[PDB]
């Protein structure tokens, strides 16, 4: 028998939280747990490495903030993770366009209760024409603000909660940490104390559907090398995000809530040299925002300097590294070029170096913290149904309102 | 998101042996070569690891015989790549059915005339109490041999070709070798050969769907990250095998050829320890072929011990894995211990443990094969071991690679 009494599936950090607050529970004294991963590793969209097994580095979420995510901060405290300063939080080289845009969007402000539910571009031309709220817009080097699909109240709330553009609006005095060792080292401390506790765990296993089996459930799985795996469960968490509910037999999203979801690619790229030649041009610890497609230029320390982009950015920097990493770092060589105001002979070539595409990077939410299957009572558990979407305050946040929905469900 | 004149899917030793022969060829020159496999490295079932920083051990293909597989022989040579003996072609311990198994076995092989095409586990209990054919057939430890697809003749064909039981039909005279630092070695030298002569590699990419396009070809193609990709070409060889074959849309069997193909499933798991415990028995260069569900087991010099097994012990296996890496380790301890009629505490716990299971580990063909196939309509060329004598051998694809850059070459010409 594969079977079990609570069964998660997803081990981001929304996964294992909830499995986390059930251990806790005395009502869960003697219950089973199983959680399923299609990954081979826990921690979903967090992801860090070595580059050249030097120094570490995020290929996925990287930054928090003690003003918006404290319960992440905590869980960080609660876990002895040792936290460093984020550099990257002002602009050495801010333009004009970058000061209007400030002065623009103070004054734009009182009109968001009028227009507030338009696209930011259609919001912003109406200060000066439509080829003037481009350049604007474009001198925050996230492109996800270009679309149709993002209201002017969204962008305005995006801007204010990213570190490299807060001071833009009136968010300056809010602080950015990184973790000293990667937020796997996070990851890895709820998993020990989940496995201490007696959950099992399962990775490299991806749930295909589902079917109501009476008062339980069953499940059918496929390993990552084929193997076909049935579990039944009496309670099921969701853990998963918008993008994957879909992708199963369980009306998402018309049977959960009212909404639509929508989702963005995101895109990252890693190079470490022989000698930190930055240094010279005093970069270390400084972030440039540039209208060619590298987009955001980061120098950390003395030890690599990476660049991030998203939405059709995002895809441009896939698409170039399909077409051979020859070009790809070529292309890298020629930005880096003009956005010091150099010639691409005083640029490097890298020793080593390494990139990260995110299909849906960020999910969100054009409503409670966690869902419920008005039907079979299935609970689901994403950071894309909170007000942080987005971020991982917002997976915390869902795990604990999905824990208390199932906890319930067991009481009742 | 470009094309190419030539392009290949698969990169196993196939794959990567289609590549060298057209690149070779004089026919070639301009013209351009793109790869694509759906793994981030090459080597399809050949697949090498480096086990706890100490020795290397082979999760695929592991053994070779310069009698049965003189190509791949001289792939190594060509390639510079070192062999070595591999010792396990003899039974040190035999039980006492084995002992019976060479004589019952030369008794009953004339008979094959009349139950010929007959199953093998009827065959041998035609002769024999059926119990007693059990007894018989399980002592060799490939339960492929209990399977209603495979005849009493095809049986004797791999009795005879597998290491540790062709002494069983007097097939002695074959030497068997590994490779010193991995088949991967092999694998690493045909694939920069390739990349020093132009060709591009797209590792990481699985084939979805191809369809006819003038000319040529266009292929959908989704990479292990999401990314969609379309790619054009004007020939196409698909070196993958007929399992793969089949989730595609290619009419695969039916447009390419009058057979029918199974498989079977294998499974390998190997264990390390603190000390090697089993020279006090004298095992290693051994193998024990047992009842148990671990049925084959060797001990690797003072190195490492693993255990071999295919079709439904392969998916007990499996299945273990599947419910707990505890339970699987426990459940090994359990049955080395009455291989060796010792009580389970005097068997140590591993420092470390690493296990494959291939879903599709032998493909065959059930019933005059032609080494590489054609699409009837499209003039794709198909490209694997499971058409030739040789199904289920590394020298089978490179038989098989052979054909399929004729065919190519006569298509690109003319
Ligand atoms: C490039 C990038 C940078 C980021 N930077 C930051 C930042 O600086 N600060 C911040 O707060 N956040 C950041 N984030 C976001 C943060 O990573 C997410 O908000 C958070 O990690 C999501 O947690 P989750 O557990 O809800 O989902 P996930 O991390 O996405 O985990 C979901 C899990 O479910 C698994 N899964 C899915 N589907 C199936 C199925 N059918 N069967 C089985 N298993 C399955 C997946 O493998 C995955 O592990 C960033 C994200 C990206 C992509
Ligand atoms: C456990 C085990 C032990 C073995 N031991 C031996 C031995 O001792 N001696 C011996 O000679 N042989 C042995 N073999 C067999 C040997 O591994 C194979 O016969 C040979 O390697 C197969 O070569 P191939 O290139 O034709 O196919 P494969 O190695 O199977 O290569 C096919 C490739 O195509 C890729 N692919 C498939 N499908 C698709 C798609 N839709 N899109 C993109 N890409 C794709 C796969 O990822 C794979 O890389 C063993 C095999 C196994 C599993
Ligand atoms: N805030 C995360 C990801 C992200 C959240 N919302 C976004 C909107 C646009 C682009 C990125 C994001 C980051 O630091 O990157
Ligand atoms: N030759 C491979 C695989 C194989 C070929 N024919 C087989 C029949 C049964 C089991 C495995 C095989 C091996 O001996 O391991
Ligand atoms: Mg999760
Ligand atoms: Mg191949």
């Amino acid at each position: 028998k594969h079977s079990s009494d609570i069964c998660i599936v997803g081990a981001g950090i929304s996964g294992l939280t909830c499995a986390s607050h059930l251990l806790d529970s005395p009502a869960c004294r003697g219950l089973s747990l199983r959680i399923f991963d299609m990954q081979q590793e826990a921690g979903g969209r967090i992801r860090s490495k070595m580059l050249d097994g030097k120094a570490s580095i995020e290929l996925g979420a990287g930054r928090y903030s003690p003003q918006l995510h404290p319960h992440f901060q905590s869980a960080m405290q609660h876990y002895s993770q040792k936290s460093e300063v984020y550099p990257f939080t002002q602009l050495k080289f801010k333009s004009h366009v970058q000061q209007k845009l400030k002065r623009a969007m103070n004054e734009l402000s009182p009109r968001l209760k009028e227009h507030g539910k338009e696209s930011f571009l259609q919001f912003v031309s109406r200060y000066q024409g439509h080829d003037s709220a481009v350049g604007m817009i474009r001198s925050m080097g996230y492109d996800a603000l270009f679309l149709p699909d993002i209201s002017a109240e969204m962008a305005y709330d995006i801007v204010g909660k990213h570190p490299e553009i807060q001071s833009v609006t009136d968010n300056d005095a809010n602080q950015w940490f990184a973790a000293e060792t990667g937020f796997a080292g996070l990851i890895q401390g709820i998993k020990a104390k989940v496995k201490a506790a007696g959950a099992r765990f399962s990775l490299g296993y991806r749930l295909l559907s589902v079917r109501t089996d009476g008062d339980g459930y069953l499940l059918q799985l496929a390993g990552d090398d084929g193997w076909k795996l049935e579990h039944r469960t009496r309670h099921l968490i969701l853990a998963i995000p918008p993008s994957a509910m879909a992708g199963l037999n369980v009306d998402f999203p018309e049977a959960w809530s009212g909404a639509r979801y929508g989702s963005l690619p995101l895109f990252k790229g890693f190079l470490t040299y022989g000698e930190p030649w930055w240094l010279d041009y005093k970069l270390d610890d400084q972030v440039l925002i540039v209208d060619n497609p590298l987009r955001k230029i980061y120098f950390k320390g003395d030890k690599y300097l990476f660049f991030y982009t998203d939405s059709e950015m995002a895809n441009y920097w896939r698409g170039c590294v399909a077409e051979g990493e020859d070009g790809y770092l070529e292309q890298i060589r020629t930005h880096l070029a003009s956005a010091l105001g150099i010639v691409r002979e005083r640029i490097p070539q890298p020793l080593a170096h390494v990139h990260k595409y995110w299909a849906h990077g960020v999910e969100f939410c054009r409503h409670p913290s966690a869902l419920s299957h008005r039907d079979s009572g299935i609970i689901a558990c994403s950071d894309a149904y909170t007000e942080h979407c987005g971020w991982m305050e917002g997976g915390l946040l869902s795990a604990r309102e999905a824990s208390r929905l199932l906890l319930q469900r067991i009481a009742a």
